[PDB]
């Protein structure tokens, strides 16, 4: 396709960084595809800034949105929050409680939302990984309250007391789960 309708190559790396995928060590030889599917969206919405012109929408491609290249790779960066949130504990094994499939970003709405648990409980507190939640809540746009009352129930099933105080003030000071939240949450 380099040498073409290049739309397989635009796709490949999405299903390739994927493709038997069984832990994250060795993750950072092989994760070369969130940069090149970052580098390429951005290429494809600045080809379609400088599609301007009186280009034709020719079957080797066609005419839609290239919003879908400015998204696109924020599928490629934005996630590295609640990454490095995950990654960098378990590096150290710190962070074993992963979820099998692991659903990232591009996962259904709960399944995008299972990552800001993840980044939260990453790191040796609440502190470490609440703003990689944060992120992950916000590029998911979805719920992370849930996502954090089931991160703390399976810590309170890990025993983390002392974790408790500080996932209150996780769930009702960056802003998602109410100040009157902490009856039914916390429960």
């Amino acid at each position: 396709q380099q040498f073409m309708d290049q739309v397989r190559a635009a796709m490949t790396c999405i299903r390739f960084f994927s493709h038997k995928a069984k832990s994250y060590t060795e993750l950072g030889e092989k994760l070369s595809w969130l940069l090149k599917a970052k580098d390429h969206l951005k290429i494809y919405l600045q080809e379609t800034s400088r599609s301007s012109g009186r280009k034709k929408t020719t079957f080797f491609r066609k005419k839609m949105t290239a919003a879908d290249v400015s998204r696109h790779m924020n599928t490629l960066q934005l996630q590295m929050e609640v990454t490095r949130f995950l990654h960098r504990c378990e590096s150290a094994g710190t962070s074993q409680i992963t979820t099998l499939p692991l659903p990232t970003l591009f996962g259904n709405n709960h399944m995008k939302m299972d990552v800001a648990c993840k980044v939260m409980l990453g790191g040796k507190n609440v502190e470490d990984g609440f703003g990689i939640a944060f992120r992950v809540l916000q590029d998911f746009q979805l719920d992370a309250a849930m996502t954090y009352c089931r991160a703390a129930r399976q810590l309170v099933e890990k025993e983390k007391y002392s974790e408790i105080q500080q996932l209150l003030k996780c769930v009702s000071e960056s802003g998602m789960a109410a100040k009157s939240d902490g009856d039914t949450i916390l429960l």
